C-alpha cells in the first residue's frame, strides 16, 4: 500500500478583459518499472525507437536502473503521442497524466507573466509571484504493488483542489501596440535595449509593461537569461531631465516661485568649481519656467534648486516614490535610490534637479507622473486587475500638480518644444530626457489626454546608434504612436478636434 500524486490544474491567467495569458494543458508522461522492463527485453528496441533514442544507450539505461522501482522515460508528450507508446504494450511502461503550461501570446507578454517548471511551478513573474494562489493542492491515490513492483489502484485518499484563477491589470490590446511600436523604435534606431510601461492614472493599474529583448516562453530551446529580464521593474537608471518637473513642484510649493517668474541662464553654462553645468541650447537670457522646461535648460533649473535647496527637492521624489519600494512583490524588482547628505553642497543639489546621482526604475517613473496628472494624488499600484479602487495618497498640492500639468503641456505642443510627442486629437503633456551612462539613453514621459488624465506612459530606449538620440527625436515619437492607440482603444473622448 502507497500513495501516488495527483496533479491539481493550475489556475489560469488572463488579461483585464479575460484573454487567455497562461494556460495548463493537459500532457502525458511515461515512466517504466525497470524490474518489469528485465522480464520483456525483446520490446526494448521498438520502445526505444518510438522515444527518438538509441537502443543500445536505451538498454544500457535500464540495466543499470535494474534495482529500481521506478525511472521516468519522457516528460510531457501529448494525449495523442503518449497513447503510441502505451499503444506498443511494453510490460513496465506506464503513464501519468499531467499539465503544462501555454502561453499564447508568447513574447509579448513574457516578462510579466514568467514561465513555470517541468513540475508547473512558478519559477518567474507573476507565476511565482502569485504561485501559491494559482497552483491548488495536488491529490493522493491509494495504490497497491506487489514486490516488483508492479501496481495491481485501491481509492482517492485525498482529492485534487484546482488553481484559483488571476485576471491581470495589463490590457492585451495596449500591450500588443506598446510592444510592436517599442519593437519598432529599437530596429529603427539600432538601440540594445528600452522598456514600455503605460499606467491607468485613476485607479493604479499597469495597462502595459514590455521590454526589448525578449523571449519566447513556449520554447525550451529560447530561454537565453539577458533576453528575461523584465527591465521595466528589475534596472535602474539616472531619470535624467525627467525629473524637472519634480524639481519645477518643489519650486512653485516653496512659496517663492510661480510661472512667470524669470531665470537668467546666459551664457548657457554655470561654473561650480570644478564643475561645469550646461545646456544644450546656449542662445538664451531670461526665461520664464514654462520655457526652463520647454527648452530643458540644465542652468535655470540649476539656479532655482540654488534658491529653493536640495532638501524640498527630495522630499517631492521621495513623496512621489522615486528611489523607494514600490511594495508589488514582483519577483527581483529593484528599489533603486535616492542619494543623501548631511550639508548639500551645490553641485550635487544642480545634478539632483536635472536628474543625476539617483538611480530609478521605468515603473516608478511611470507612477510617479501617474500621481502627477491625478492632481497630485498617488494610487497604490497594480498588477492585477482592479475592480474596488484603494484609496490614494496626496503626494503634491491639486494646485500645485495643476500648474506643472499645463506646463507640461506647453513643452509638447509650444514652438521649441517636443512636437514629436503632440497626440493626433487629443492634448499631451509631458517631458524629453537624455542621460549618459559616449552611451546614451532617450527617454520620454508624460500623460494624456491633458484636460483630464488617464493614462501615464514612460518610453526608455538605451543606446541609440542612428544619428539622433535626443529623448524627443527617438523616444518621443513611441509616446505619439502608442498614445494615440491606446487612448482609442479605451474610448477616450477626443479632447483637441478642430
Ligand atoms: C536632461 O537629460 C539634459 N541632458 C543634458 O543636459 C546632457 C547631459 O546629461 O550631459 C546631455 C545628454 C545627452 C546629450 C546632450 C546633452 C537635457 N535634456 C535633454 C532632453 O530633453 O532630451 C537635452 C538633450 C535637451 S539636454
Ligand atoms: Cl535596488
Amino acid at each position: 500500500v502507497r500513495h501516488i500524486a495527483i496533479p491539481a490544474h493550475r489556475g489560469l491567467i488572463t488579461d483585464r478583459n479575460g484573454e487567455p495569458l497562461a494556460v495548463s494543458t493537459p500532457v502525458t508522461t511515461l515512466w517504466a518499472n525497470p524490474k518489469e522492463l528485465m522480464t520483456a527485453k525483446e520490446r526494448w528496441p521498438q520502445l526505444a525507437a518510438a522515444l527518438g533514442q538509441d537502443t543500445k544507450l536505451f538498454a544500457d539505461r535500464i540495466e543499470q536502473n535494474a534495482e529500481r522501482e521506478f525511472i521516468y522515460l519522457v516528460r510531457g508528450l501529448t494525449p495523442e503521442q503518449g497513447e503510441g507508446v502505451i499503444a506498443l504494450k511494453v510490460p513496465g511502461v506506464y503513464s501519468i497524466e499531467e499539465f503544462r503550461r501555454f502561453y499564447p501570446a508568447g513574447e509579448v507578454v513574457a516578462h510579466a507573466v514568467g514561465f513555470t517548471d517541468v513540475d508547473d511551478r512558478g519559477r518567474e513573474g507573476i507565476e511565482l509571484a502569485f504561485d501559491e494562489w494559482l497552483a491548488g493542492v495536488p491529490g493522493k491515490r491509494q495504490v497497491l504493488k506487489d514486490r516488483r513492483g508492479r501496481v495491481i489502484d485501491v481509492q482517492v485518499t485525498k482529492n485534487a483542489k484546482p488553481g484559483k484563477t488571476l485576471a491581470l491589470s495589463i490590457d492585451l490590446r495596449l500591450q500588443y501596440l506598446a510592444h510592436r511600436e517599442l519593437r519598432n523604435a529599437l530596429l529603427e534606431n539600432g538601440a540594445k535595449a528600452g522598456s514600455l510601461v503605460i499606467m491607468d492614472v485613476k485607479t493604479g493599474e499597469i495597462l502595459a509593461m514590455t521590454n526589448q529583448p525578449t523571449y519566447n516562453p513556449n520554447n525550451r530551446r529560447n530561454l537565453q537569461p539577458a533576453a528575461m529580464r523584465n527591465r521595466a521593474m528589475i534596472d535602474v537608471f539616472e531619470p535624467g531631465s525627467t525629473v524637472k518637473p519634480f524639481s519645477m513642484s518643489a519650486a512653485l510649493a516653496s512659496g517663492r516661485w510661480k510661472p512667470s517668474d524669470i531665470v537668467d541662464v546666459y551664457p548657457g553654462t554655470l561654473q561650480i568649481g570644478r564643475y561645469t553645468i550646461r545646456d544644450v541650447s546656449r542662445n538664451s537670457r531670461q526665461l520664464d519656467l514654462t520655457g526652463i522646461l520647454i527648452k530643458s535648460s540644465n542652468v535655470g533649473i540649476s539656479k532655482i534648486a540654488f534658491d529653493i535647496g536640495a532638501e524640498s527637492i527630495y522630499s517631492v521624489m521621495q513623496q512621489v516614490g522615486l528611489g523607494q519600494d514600490t511594495g508589488l512583490g514582483f519577483p527581483g524588482e529593484r528599489v533603486g535610490n535616492l542619494p543623501n547628505h548631511r550639508k548639500w553642497p551645490k553641485a550635487e543639489t544642480a545634478t539632483l534637479a536635472y536628474g543625476y546621482g539617483l538611480s530609478v526604475t521605468a515603473i516608478q517613473l511611470a507612477h510617479a507622473y501617474a500621481a502627477l496628472a491625478n492632481d497630485g494624488k498617488s494610487v497604490p499600484l497594480s498588477m492585477t486587475r482592479v475592480d474596488r479602487v484603494p484609496d490614494g495618497v496626496q503626494v503634491i498640492s491639486p494646485e500645485v500638480a495643476s500648474t506643472v500639468q499645463g506646463m507640461l503641456q506647453q513643452v509638447v505642443e509650444a514652438q521649441g518644444g517636443v512636437f514629436r510627442a503632440q497626440v493626433p486629437g487629443y492634448h499631451a503633456a509631458g517631458k524629453s530626457g537624455t542621460a549618459r551612462k559616449n552611451a546614451y539613453r532617450s527617454l520620454f514621459a508624460g500623460f494624456a489626454p491633458a484636460t483630464d488624465p488617464r493614462i501615464a506612459m514612460v518610453v526608455v530606449i538605451d543606446e541609440p546608434s542612428k544619428a539622433g538620440y535626443f529623448g524627443g527625436l527617438v523616444s518621443a515619437p513611441v509616446f505619439s504612436k502608442v498614445m494615440a492607440g491606446a487612448l482609442r482603444l479605451m474610448n477616450v473622448p477626443p479632447d483637441n478636434l478642430p
